[PDB]
């Protein structure tokens, strides 16, 4: 069974603001999610310095992007530190985030939406191109769990019994808006990645499906 | 919890014979599995002629090949008719198969292993390149189940609570032998496919993972 939680009020406001913004540089969501993925990977690598065993659940450190055309879904995966159930609830919704209000105020002053990451709330930039998101995570410290949101004021967390097993890490499953399906296309994804992510220490793998001739 | 079943004696013999054979044309396993996939797709299409709703669980009819290097696994998927729990138990092990003994006898006489499909036991050709296999299937008539075998005399069937949800169809998850890892390579898979599968009515999709430059 799923458990429902309430978002901290300001986060709900930020989400409403983002999913509705007519901003023109929506592609920035990928840079923010790849950046978060890279950070999660840095954390497991660092932790492993004094606890090498932590790497064994998934020895390969990578960031992987997988378009799922039929479902109009785009997945951004990492084999980073992952999030336990408590962390999902804590880190993605119930706790007040320092920059949330600050960023919204900056936005009102004329700040570029691209600044979202510098305010520490880059995760929510995903609502620029998706109206729904499932965060599937597996931390060495917990079972695999699914956190889900539709930018509304509440989210759910459910023990994962329906998705592929992740050795360790997180999958951001974005359910793209109908007018943002260009991010399912290989060429588009490739150019967005090359443009704002040249100094990423991990391999960024793009999964492409090609019909055999 | 898993349920264990005994293989019909002759099937166990055939498996032992196949997994141990030093045969030189091992690549034929792909043609046999793609052929089985095509047959499963023919069946759902035919059934849909008088029961169109059966297609809604997965409107796209395809065959998809996905190499998983890290796990040394190769998956052959189809969105065909799928198999219920009873069918997995029945069709893949417990019931005597007409050609089983006939094929082994033909083999002893000097018959080419490639004839396996004409004897109706082409599925087991997978043991030419894999020492273990998981058959994940979802029939519109049942839940998603996992059938698993290591060519031993018994197999297990478990309600699926660990793999990605299949709308409808079957996934043959082959755990490749250490000396058969060439079938994880794109070029190799492509040539094997083009050679013995030109008259397949469905798109055969190859999933490739490429690091972004
Ligand atoms: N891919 C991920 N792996 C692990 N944790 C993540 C991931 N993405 C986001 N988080 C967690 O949720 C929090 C919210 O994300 P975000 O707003 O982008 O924060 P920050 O700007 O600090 O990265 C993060 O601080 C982090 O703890
Ligand atoms: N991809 C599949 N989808 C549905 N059923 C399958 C699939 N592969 C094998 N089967 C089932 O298990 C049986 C055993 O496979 P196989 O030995 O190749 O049989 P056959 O030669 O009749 O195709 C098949 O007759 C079929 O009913």
């Amino acid at each position: 069974a799923s458990e429902t939680f309430e978002f901290q009020a300001e986060i709900t406001q930020l989400m409403s603001l983002i999913i509705n913004t007519v901003y023109s540089n929506k592609e920035i969501f990928l840079r923010e999610l790849i950046s978060n993925a890279s950070d999660a990977l840095d954390k497991i690598r660092y932790k492993s310095l004094s606890d090498p065993k932590q790497l064994e659940t998934e020895p390969d450190l990578f960031i992987r992007i997988t378009p799922k055309p039929e479902q109009k879904v785009l997945e951004i995966r990492d084999s980073g530190i992952g999030m336990t159930k408590a962390e999902l609830i804590n880190n993605l919704g119930t706790i007040a985030k320092s920059g949330t209000k600050a960023f919204m105020e900056a936005l009102s002053a004329g700040a570029d939406v691209s600044m979202i990451g510098q305010f520490g709330v880059g995760f929510y930039s995903l609502f620029l191109v998706a109206d729904r998101v499932q965060v599937i995570s597996k931390s060495n410290d917990d079972e695999q769990y699914i956190w889900e949101s539709n930018a509304g004021g509440s989210f759910t967390v459910t023990l994962d019994e329906v998705n592929e097993r992740i050795g360790r890490g997180t999958i951001l499953r974005l359910f793209l808006k109908d007018d943002q399906l260009e991010y399912l296309e290989e060429k588009r994804i490739k150019e967005v990645i090359k443009r704002h992510s040249e100094f990423v220490a991990y391999p960024i793998q793009l999964v492409v499906t090609k019909e055999v001739e």
